[PDB]
């Protein structure tokens, strides 16, 4: 008869049926990675450090 794998196969492929998100997610990351790396590279900028310091937070 038919195979049961066809059920987990189609459901497993849907996880990324629309790759459109994989393209925008990879593009937005490459822009922020190279952008933040260029800013901190030239210097601290006294601006990007404020955002990173708030995200890192300091607890005990």
């Amino acid at each position: 008869g038919p195979m049961s794998t066809t059920e987990v196969r189609e459901r497993r492929r849907s996880y990324l049926t629309p790759v459109r998100d994989e393209e925008s997610e990879s593009q937005r990351k490459a822009r922020s990675r190279q952008a933040r790396q260029s800013r901190r590279s030239t210097q601290g900028v006294t601006l990007t450090d404020l955002q990173e310091a708030e995200k890192t937070i300091g607890r005990s």
